[PDB]
């Protein structure tokens, strides 16, 4: 059963990263959406 | 012993996988928003 702790362990620090790359790319899509929205207010699209 | 060490890395794991779980869908509903902005743009003469 032991076994379970190294597998565990490594998963966790690969999915610890993998929060991290998502997170930036979820800041990414944050920020295009904002200046898409911006472009949009500028042009009279936005109401 | 090493049964409560195991039981406490479960649970960090469904912690960290329900997560990305999330950001994966919160990606995907940005890339959506972002489809749907730049087709505004484009029917308005913004994109060429």
């Amino acid at each position: 059963s032991e076994r379970q702790i190294l597998r565990l362990k490594q998963i966790n620090i690969q999915l610890a990263t993998k929060i991290q790359h998502l997170e930036f790319s979820c800041s990414e899509k944050e920020q295009e959406i904002e200046r898409l929205n911006k472009l949009l207010k500028q042009n009279g699209l936005l109401g």
